[PDB]
């Protein structure tokens, strides 16, 4: 029984006094508000939003029975008696509290009949997770194949159909009842922490994650090279052996970017030395002139780091003097049985703690470290009496991983203010994405099922904020032989998911050029075409640092009235224009892909489709998975290189696919020096667009660059453009007003400016694209 008893306006927050206490009310922007109930007390912050202490002026009007506090798009209505706050887009409710907030720590809100919820972070339950209650509680879930409710990296958050998300700004051991319990109530409860929500909303799916990302934090820009091949296991014994895997890729001609080096790089076993943080010298005996002999055939090196420093290392001793553990009650340091051995957790929350770690990663980046991984960020063994400067374990839980990536992120940004940190981490919270937090879906089983639940994970993780999602390609857990079939599916999807890091338990080999002559003959020119695709990739990079979009969009942002579309979890756009259906068992010989209506091409063989809704029948083979091109498509190729480096466009080839069903389609290519952290900012970039307008009688192309440039920016550009299903019917090319004829024979064969291939409907032109602005003209 709860009831308003009155208000004041402090700094744009709106403050409200019930019965039970106050609630403060503030308007992150005009689509997100900030929902603190218990705002009298002193709580954890919050951790979700990037400018916790920021409020925009809203407006307030008062009636009888309610008030309204609106921002611009979202509408937070407060009814007086019994106390109930809603959320309006303008007149539409997007959610309504029942109860709303109890006591523990609980908030009770009504399902509308028939709403769509996405959310929850990694779960493998189905893309609406409506039915479902889980626990706010990260852990590992070892092995896991077509079915989980609890793993490495959940969130405190979901997606609605009506276009909002809602965050529980809480990072403490907590559950989400998504109408399971009643088939009408979402309910968030958490053991301790902070009692906030925020509610965001959106106009579409993308405005809605625009809106989202602006509140929380936007990724910024990784180094070109994180799109780049990885070779990974766990893991490397010796130098000798990391050299000879970079020397394997040379050898057999694939691209290859970074080395990673997992737990043997500081000791000779998987148990007894996690938190030594230095060399294992009888194995790495020359690490300095290893990862610089890297740095010379253009290859970084990443190496493990964890929170756990075990008593049986070195650095135990150390870290207690220094205070860098989390402690007991009683004040002791805190040790504990991990998989790994008895030991402490550095406390990331703690001055001393962030001060001792961040010392060992400035000194191993000196020696040469070019990138970081932090893995057991859950963290993986947390026991309920350990005691950060800030909470309990129970408390601070599901935000360790959250903090150690700002620890990391300022450290790297301190040290190396002209690089873009690379942080892989199993775990984090809601806005990680601020700190470049790049996750990986943990030890999946190497089975079909593994790799059949990827695509489900990777959109619900890029839903709500992590565009770098990935898997260990190839599978992590177990097996006893390579399931070949199944490896190649893995390593072909890989190309067209955001990070490509094949890694996996070292007794079956997860690098590709440890595979036999079919399985490199079919993989090695698909990581080539990754590589050729970078200009595509890195645009959609560029995206997501812009507005939050992620690199895999799901089916259902093709038709948002719509909302049957949202369960599908076979079919995704990687970008604005490629829908891939992977292949997730073995022997499949054809596949059945619920394109959106229109005009579609096979990204492999050319063939065009059209459909009015009816799926698309596609054969499959060994060499491929099934990729359809949405016509008005530019995708942009680079030759390719073998690492990022090397990378130039002086050379671009970019296909366009011509329909008329498409009278006005748009491309753009962002080109920078792939390694300044302030080049969006500071405009150090070259923007080239691409405008295609196609009518009965001309094909009209305008290309044109903005921005600053960069240093060693190409001037000009050797530029064929390819255009698929081009008409039999174009005599003539302007170019900027010059007319040049298109010949129709020997177009493989003659340096042709213009040439019609008849036999492959394709129209190619081949220029020199500078500074200034150019109009390509086709006419009938
Ligand atoms: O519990 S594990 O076996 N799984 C953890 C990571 O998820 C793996 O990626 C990594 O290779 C392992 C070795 O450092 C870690 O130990
Ligand atoms: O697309 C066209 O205009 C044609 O086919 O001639």
């Amino acid at each position: 029984a709860v009831f308003y008893k009155e208000h004041k306006l402090r700094n744009d927050g709106l403050v409200i006094t019930t019965n039970q206490g106050n609630i403060r009310l503030q308007f992150k922007s005009e689509a997100a508000i900030e929902v603190l109930y218990r705002a009298d007390s002193k709580q954890l912050p919050s951790f979700a939003l990037a400018q916790p202490e920021s409020a925009i002026k809203a407006q307030l009007t008062e009636t009888e029975n309610h008030l309204q506090f609106s921002g611009g798009t979202l509408t937070a209505r407060i009814q007086k008696r019994p106390f109930a706050i809603s959320y309006y887009r303008d007149s539409e409710l997007l959610l309504a509290e029942e109860s709303g907030f109890q006591v523990k720590i609980n908030f009770r809100f009504y399902l509308s009949p028939g709403e769509k919820i996405l959310g929850g972070g990694q779960r493998i339950l189905g893309m609406d997770r409506r039915g479902q209650r889980f626990p706010l509680y990260n852990r590992a879930h070892y092995g896991y194949s077509d079915h989980s409710g609890q793993m490495y990296f959940g969130l405190p958050a979901i997606m609605s159909s009506k276009q909002y998300i809602l965050v529980f700004d809480n990072s403490a051991s907590g559950a989400m009842d998504i109408g399971k319990t009643e088939s009408d109530i979402l309910q968030l409860e958490a053991k301790s922490g902070r009692s906030a929500y925020i509610l965001v909303a959106g106009n579409s799916y993308p405005s809605l994650i625009e809106n989202f990302t602006q509140v929380t934090g936007r990724q910024p820009l990784p180094p070109r090279w994180a799109l780049g091949s990885f070779a990974s296991r766990f893991g490397y014994r010796s130098e000798a052996e990391t050299r000879a895997t970079v020397q394997k890729y040379k050898t057999e001609d694939f691209p290859l970017d970074t080395i990673v080096l997992d737990l043997y790089w500081f000791g000779k076993d998987i148990k007894g030395h996690m938190g030594n943080l230095d060399w294992d010298k009888e194995n790495f005996p020359t690490p300095l002139d290893m990862m610089a002999d890297f740095k010379q055939q253009g290859v970084k090196t990443v190496l493990i780091t964890e929170p756990f420093v075990l008593t049986s290392s070195k650095r135990w001793d150390d870290a207690v003097k220094a205070k860098a553990l989390a402690k007991d009650p009683q004040g002791q340091p805190k040790a504990f049985e991990l998989y790994f051995g008895n030991g402490g957790i550095i406390d990331v929350f703690s001055k001393e703690g962030s001060r001792w770690f961040s010392s060992i990663y400035k000194d191993l980046s000196k020696q040469g470290v070019a990138g970081w991984w932090g893995d057991l960020g859950e963290p993986e063994m947390h026991p309920e009496d350990t005691q950060h400067a800030i909470g309990d374990a129970d408390t601070v839980h599901n935000a360790y991983g959250h903090r150690w990536a700002e620890m990391l992120y300022q450290q790297q940004l301190d040290q190396f203010p002209e690089l873009r940190p690379f942080i892989m981490m199993r775990a984090g919270f809601v806005g990680s994405q601020r700190y470049g937090m790049i996750p990986w879906t943990g030890d999946v089983s190497r089975t079909w099922g593994g790799l059949a639940s990827q695509v489900e994970l990777a959109l619900q993780m890029s839903l709500l904020g992590f565009g770098y999602i990935h898997s260990d390609l190839g599978g992590f857990a177990d097996g006893e032989t390579l399931d070949k079939e199944m490896y190649i599916r893995w390593l072909q999807y890989g190309v067209f998911q955001p990070v490509y890091r094949p890694h996996g338990q070292d007794h079956i080999p997860s690098e590709p050029v440890f595979q036999d002559e079919e399985t490199k003959a079919i993989l090695r020119p698909l990581v080539k075409l990754r590589y050729r695709m970078l200009p595509y990739i890195y645009t959609a990079a560029y995206q997501n640092t812009l507005t939050g979009m992620p690199l895999m969009r799901p089916l259902f942002f093709s038709d948002e009235k719509n909302p049957a579309l949202i369960d599908n979890k076979t079919s995704y756009f990687w970008g604005d224009s490629l829908l891939v259906t992977p292949i997730t068992q073995a022997g499949v010989e054809s596949v059945s892909i619920p394109a959106p209506k229109g005009v579609w091409f096979d990204f492999w063989k050319d063939t065009r489709y059209q459909t009015d809704g009816a799926p698309l029948t596609l054969p499959t083979d060994l060499h491929t998975i099934p990729v359809l091109v949405k016509a008005g498509a530019f995708m942009p190729y680079v030759p390719a290189v073998s690492t990022t480096e090397d990378y130039r466009s002086d050379s671009l080839e970019i296909h366009y696919y011509a329909d008329a069903s498409v009278p006005l389609a748009q491309g753009e290519i962002f080109e920078d020096d792939g390694k300044d952290p302030n080049s969006i900012k500071r405009n150090q970039f070259d923007l080239l667009t691409l405008q295609a307008t196609h009518t009965d009688n001309q094909l009209h192309f305008q290309l044109a660059r903005t921005g600053k440039g960069y240093r060693g920016m190409p001037e000009r550009r050797a530029t064929t453009l390819v255009i698929h299903n081009a008409s039999d019917q174009y005599q003539h090319l302007d170019i900027n007003g010059k007319t040049i004829a298109i010949a129709q024979a020997d177009c493989a064969s003659t340096p042709a400016l213009a040439c019609y291939d008849q036999e492959r409907r394709q129209l190619q032109l081949v220029f020199t694209w500078g500074r200034e602005a150019l109009n390509l003209r086709l006419h009938k």
